[PDB]
C-alpha cells in the first residue's frame, strides 16, 4: 500500500473513495463544507436524516455525487467541537481503514486536515499516527492458511493537506512507513511457529537482511562458539533442545566512525517450555512470542536501514530454545557466567535473563553510549503494567527519561519501575554469587536487578514486554510489533531526526 | 522510652552506656577520638586488637575504662568510609538498641554526631530516622501471653549533638515521636485479632478517643445509617457478617475555620475471609491486617493530635468484616452505589474497593483539598513491587509528587502506577455501569481505576500497602505502622512544620 | 581447626580467649569461681551489674583481667541449675563458636567442665557432642562464592577436664572428629549442584578414595554392566539421562578374612526430575540432594577409614540421574529385577527404590551380617516423622534396636516404623509381582515393604533420611552430615571401640 501527499482542493481530485470527517450535529469543517458546495449540498441534504451522528469513527457511505470527482464519499464522524485524543484518532482511522478494505475501490483520498487532536501538532504528530495505523492495519498472515485469502482492491491513499504543512505531512509519512514495515517484520517472526521460527532460522533472516544492505554486516555465533566464550548461562539455557541456540550480531554503520554506538539485546526464546521446570499446558501455544523481543530488534533496524538513520546501531540477538530432555538444565545447576559472576538456577523458566546475561557482558566489546535490552521476560509484568503500557527499568535516568518520552511521542507508552537496593537481597544464594529468582513477590523488579549486575560498564534500560509484544486472543490474538514504535522514536530523537 | 537532646561532651556524661560509632579504617571521628583520648587511648588499645572490623551494625562492648563517667562503652561499626544510605544507618541504629534492650542500663547516651547519613542534613533528616527506629525498635504486643515480658530497664535515651543543632535535632525527635507514637497505636489495631477487633470495636476506639482530644470530634455511622445514605456497596460488603459495617468519622479541626480539609480514607476490613469467594485457607489469619489502612489513618490522627498541626484533617474508617453466610452478598450482585453508579460483584473477594468507593462518595461534603485513600488492596501490588514499596496512584499529578516526597524524606517510599484510560474497560459490565474485577492483567491498577470513578469531584491519590502494611512470617510477622511516616510527614508539610 | 585436651588449671593458660560457663541466678560452679578469685573479683563484679542473665548461650566478653593469663573472658549462659538436654548442650556449644568466630584471636580455652549434660558421661558422651559441634560448626561451601571470606583467626582450641578425665575426653575428640571429617565430605558431595555432581562423577570420587587407602578396593559397574547382571528397575531408572548409572562398590577390608561384612547402600539419585511422572517446579532445586544416602555412607566410610576400625565394610552406591526424555521409563512399564521378580513402574518418581532393590539383591555376594540402606525415599517420610527424626524399617529386632541405640548415644536419632505384613498388599498388581508405589496411604512404609521383598536373604534395616539429610531454606538450608553420626556410631558399637 502506497501513501501520499497532495495539496490539492478535495473536490478536485479523482478517486474511488474521497474521505471528510463531520462532527457531532452536522457540523462540517472548512475542508468538508467545501466538499459540500462543490457536491451542490448532496451531502448535508443527506445528513438532514439523522443516520449520522457525528460520534467518532462513525460511518455513512454516499455513492457518486453531482459536480463531484469521487465515485464514493464516505463521512467519518470526529465527535464533538474539540481536539480527539491519541486513542480516539486512532480508532477514527481504523474504523475508515475498516470500511475501505471492504470496497472495490483502488485508490482512497483522506480529506481529515480539519480533525485536530490533542498535544499533537497539525502536521507532524497527527499524521504519525494516522499513517502508522493505517498501514499496520494493512497487515496480514495468511501464509499457513491453505485457502489463498481473496487478495484486496485498495492500494494507494492519498493524504489532502495545506500547501503550507505538506512538507511535514511526507515527513509523517515518510517516518510511519519505515516504523510500519518494521512493524510487520516484528509480527511476521512473532507469529511464525516455532517449528520453523528456530535460533538457526532467524541466523539465516540476520545474513539474508546482511546481503541486502551495504551498511550492515552480520555475524552469526554458534553454540560452540557461545560456550568459547564461557557464556554458561546462556549455554545452559539452550543445551537442552535438538535446535541449538545462536547469538546473531546485526552491526548497522550509518554514522560517523568514532560514534558511540548504541545497541539492542533482545531475548530470542523462539519457544519456551519451561524447560525441566516444565510450564504448564493451558495457553503454552503463545510461548512462540517469547522471541519477541528479538523480533522488535529486527523491525527497528529495519526500519532505520528503510531511514538511512545517521546513527551506529548494534544489534544482539540472544536465541535459544527451551526444552526438556534428558541434557537439559537441571534446577539447581550452577554456571558460570561471562562476566565471571555465578548463577545458581533454581527455575529453568527464568531463563530468559541467563541468555541476557551473557549477551549484555557481551556488548562491552562496543564500548556503547546506551544499551537497551527488550525481553517478554516475566509474568509479573502483566499482573503490574497489564497489556498497554511496557515496563521500563534502567541505571540511567536520562536514559530511562528519554525511551519514556519517545514512548509518549510514538504512542507505544512505558511506564518505570523502581530497582532499589532492598530488591538486591531476594537474588541471594547459600552457594553461588545470587540465584536466578526472587521468588513470588516484586518479580518484575527482581528480573531488572538480577539483570543489572551485568549492565555496570554502561548506560543501560531494559524493556518488559511481555504484556505489550502480542494479543492473547479474539480476532486479533498475534504480535503487535510493539516496541518498534518506541524504538524507533528514541533512535529517530538521537538522530535528530 | 523517653528521648533527651544534650549538647555536652560525650567524655563527661554520666550514663549506664555510651555508644559511638566506629568506622572499617578502625576510624574514629571526631567524637570517638575525644572519647578515645579521654580514656588515653584505650580504646584504640583494643580496636588494634582487630576483633572489631566496624561494618554498618557489628558491635564491641566494654565495661569501665578510667578517664571515663559510663559505666558501659558500645562501640559501633559504621562501614566503608561514606555517608551512609537510609537502610544501613537504621540497621545501625537498631543493632545499638539490640544491644541496649539486653542490658541493665536504665539509660544511654548515643554520642553518634560524626556519622553521615547520605543526602540528609546533620540533625533533622538524620535523627528523625534515628529517633524513628529506636522508638518503634520498641514496640512490644506482649499482651495475649501468659509469661509476660518483665520490664527492660532502659527508660531513657540522650542524644548528643553540638550546641548549634540542638533546636533542629530536638524538632526531629518531636516529630520521631508523635510519628512512633502513632505507629504502635496503629501497629496495636494491627496485631488484635479478630474476635477482638472488628467494626464495633474500632467504632469505641474512635469514641475513646473522641472524647480524651478537645478539637477532635467523632461520629459512628453504623449498618442501618449506612444503608439509608444509599451506600449499596458498603452495605453488601458487612451484610454477611454477625458483626455489622461501621462508618467512623473522625473530624480534626485545627486550621482555620475555612481552611479546606484534608481527607484520609481507610479501609477497614477487619477479616476478610474472602465471602462467597471463599479464600483457600493457608495464611488467611493474615487477613486480620485488612485494616491496616483504617489502622493507619488513626496512627497518623494520633500523630497529629499529639503534634497538634494547624490543619483541617476528616478521617474516614470503613469497616466491615467480610464472611461467607446464608445472607451474605452472591458473585454477580448487582448494588447502587451511593454516587448512583451501579457495580455487579463479580468477586466478593474484591471487597475493599466497594466499602471504599461509598465513603469516598461520602468525602465529597467535607469540600476536601485532598482526599487520600489507603488501603491493603490486592495481591497483585506485592507481585508489582513487593514488601519495600507502597503502590500510588491519583487523578492529581501535583498530589500524587507531594505524597512520593513525602516518602523519600520519611523513608517510607511510594512509587506511581499509571491510571491509563485503556484499563478503565477492563471494568465494563454488560448489566451494570462497571464490575468490581478488571481479570488477572494489571490488578493494582484496575482496582485503582475502579476507585478514580468515585473521586472525580476531589484532588485524590490512592495508596495500595497490601505488601508494606505488615510482615508474613519470622519473629518479625505482624503490622509495621506503615504507612504511618509518609502520611504524617506530608501532613507536615501541608502544615510546613 | 585442631582440638586438644590439657588437665592444666583453666587460670593458669595463656590464650586469647577462656571459655567459661554462668548459670541462671549469677551462678559460678568451681572453675568459673576460681576464675573469679583469680581476677579477683572482677568477673563477680562484672555479674552484679546483671547483663547477663545466664539463659543458655547468652554471652558477656570481657578482655583483659588483673590476674589472668588470657586476653579476653568469655561467659557463657548455662541456665536452670539442672543438667542440660543435647539440644540445649549443643545450642551453647555453636553460641560460643559463633562468638569465638568473629573475634580475632589464634585460639581459645573452653573450661566448660561443670556444665552437666543430661544422661550422658561427662567425660565421652558430653564432648562427643561439643567436639562434633563445634567441627562441623567450621563448615562452609563457598567454592562457587566470587568474592569469599577470608580464612577465620580461630584455628586452636584447648578443652579443659580433670586429669582422670583425660584419656576418655581425647577419646572422644578423636571420634568426633572423624565424624566431623565423613559430615564434611558428605555435605561437600550433598551441596555441589547436579550438573557436575553427576553418576560418573561420584564414580570418579570412589577411584580418588580407593587409590588413597591401601585397605580399600573400588570397583565400579557401568550402565550396560547393570543391564547385563539383569538389574531391569536399576536400568529403567538411569535410561531417560544423557549421564549414566553407575553401581559404585567399595571394599574395605578392616577386620579378620572370616569376619561378616556390613554392608551399607546408598541411595545415590544424584538429580530427581521425577522422570516422566515429572515433579513440580517450587523448591525442585532440592532434589540435588535426593543423592543423600550415597554421600551419607562417603562420609560413613571415610570416618571408618580415619579411624581403622577393625571391621569388614562393603559400600554399595545406587547412581543414576532421573531425567525426562524421549527413552525414559514410562508409568506401566513392567521390568523384570535381578532377583527375578516383575516390577510395575506405575509412578516414575518412586525411583530410589529400583536402584536399590537391584543392588540389595546384588549384596547378597557378601554374605553379610547386616545391610542397611539409605535413602531421601519419601515425602510421606517428612509427614511422618519432621527433620528432627530419620525413619527406620527392617526384618530383624537386634539390628533395628542397634541401630536405634545408635542414633540415641550420637544425638543422630531415629525411630521404628512398623512393616506390618497387611500393607503388603497395598503393592499387588494385576500384571507384574507387585507394582513400585502402594498409594496415599502409609507411603514410608510401603516404600519399606517394598525394599523387603529383596532383602530375605540376610538382616537388614532401611533409613529414611528424606527429612533429616538437609534444610531446605534461610541460610543454613544445604545438607546436614546426617545421619554420618549415627552410621559411624552403630560401626563404632560393633568395633567395640
Ligand atoms: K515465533
Ligand atoms: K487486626
Ligand atoms: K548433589
Ligand atoms: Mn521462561
Ligand atoms: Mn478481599
Ligand atoms: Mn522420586
Ligand atoms: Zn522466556
Ligand atoms: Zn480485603
Ligand atoms: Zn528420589
Amino acid at each position: 500500500m502506497e501513501l501520499v501527499v497532495k495539496s490539492v482542493a478535495a473536490a478536485s481530485v479523482k478517486t474511488a473513495t474521497l474521505v471528510i470527517p463531520v462532527g457531532e450535529n452536522r457540523k462540517l469543517g472548512a475542508v468538508a463544507k467545501a466538499v459540500d458546495l462543490a457536491s451542490e449540498g448532496a451531502i448535508s441534504a443527506v445528513l438532514k436524516r439523522g443516520d449520522l451522528a457525528g460520534k467518532p469513527g462513525q460511518t455513512l457511505l454516499l455513492q457518486n455525487l453531482q459536480g463531484l470527482k469521487a465515485e464514493r464519499v464516505l463521512l467519518v464522524g470526529s465527535g464533538k467541537d474539540e481536539a480527539l485524543g491519541d486513542r480516539t484518532w486512532r480508532k477514527l482511522v481504523a474504523s475508515v481503514a475498516g470500511v475501505l478494505k471492504g470496497l472495490n475501490g483502488a485508490d482512497a483520498v483522506l480529506a481529515l486536515d480539519d480533525v485536530a487532536v490533542n498535544n499533537r501538532d497539525a502536521h507532524y504528530g497527527k499524521y504519525r499516527l494516522l499513517a502508522e495505523t493505517l498501514l499496520d492495519g494493512e497487515y496480514v498472515f495468511d501464509r499457513f492458511k491453505s485457502q489463498k485469502v481473496e487478495p484486496r482492491a485498495l492500494k494507494k491513499v492519498t493524504l489532502l493537506a495545506d500547501k503550507a504543512g505538506q512538507a511535514e505531512v511526507e515527513r509523517a509519512v515518510k517516518h510511519a512507513s519505515a516504523i510500519a514495515t518494521g512493524m510487520a517484520f516484528t509480527r511476521d517472526l512473532g507469529n511464525l511457529p516455532p517449528n520453523l521460527c528456530h535460533p538457526s532460522f532467524l541466523a539465516e533472516q540476520a545474513k539474508e537482511l546482511g546481503k541486502a544492505h551495504k551498511a550492515l554486516k552480520v555475524e552469526v555465533l554458534d553454540e560452540k562458539k557461545i560456550k568459547d566464550l564461557g557464556m554458561g548461562a546462556f549455554y545452559a539455557v539452550g543445551q537442552g533442545s535438538d535446535q541449538p541456540p545462536r547469538l546473531i550480531v546485526l552491526n548497522y554503520q550509518g554514522g560517523k566512525k568514532a560514534d558511540k554506538p548504541f545497541v539492542l539485546v533482545g531475548k530470542g526464546i523462539t519457544f519456551d517450555t519451561g524447560g525441566i521446570s516444565l510450564k504448564p499446558g493451558a495457553g503454552m501455544d503463545e510461548m512462540k512470542y517469547d522471541m519477541c523481543g528479538a523480533a522488535s530488534v529486527f523491525g527497528t533496524l529495519r526500519a532505520v536501514l528503510e531511514l538511512q538513520l545517521p546513527v551506529n546501531l548494534v544489534c544482539l540477538l540472544a536465541c535459544a530454545e527451551n526444552m526438556p530432555s534428558g541434557g537439559a538444565t537441571r534446577p539447581g545447576d550452577i554456571v558460570t557466567t561471562m562476566s565471571g559472576q555465578t548463577v545458581e538456577i533454581l527455575n529453568t523458566d527464568a531463563e530468559g535473563r541467563l541468555v541476557l546475561c551473557d549477551t549484555l557482558t557481551y556488548a562491552e566489546r562496543f564500548k556503547p553510549q546506551a544499551v537497551i535490552d527488550i525481553a517478554t521476560l516475566t509474568g509479573a509484568c502483566i499482573v503490574a503494567l497489564g497489556s498497554h503500557t511496557t515496563g521500563l527499568m534502567g541505571n540511567n535516568d536520562d536514559l530511562v527519561g528519554q525511551l519514556l518520552d519517545a514512548g509518549k511521542r510514538a504512542d507505544d507508552r512505558a511506564w518505570q519501575l523502581p530497582l532499589f537496593d532492598e530488591y538486591q537481597e531476594q537474588l541471594d544464594s547459600p552457594f553461588a554469587d545470587m540465584g536466578n529468582i526472587g521468588g513470588p513477590k516484586a518479580g518484575t523488579i527482581t528480573a531488572g536487578c538480577f539483570l543489572s549486575r551485568f549492565a555496570k560498564a554502561y548506560n543501560w534500560a531494559h524493556m518488559d514486554i511481555a504484556g505489550t509484544a502480542w494479543i492473547s486472543g479474539g480476532k486479533d490474538k498475534g504480535a503487535t510489533g510493539r516496541p518498534v514504535p518506541l524504538l524507533t522514536q528514541y533512535l529517530l530523537d538521537r538522530a535528530g531526526a
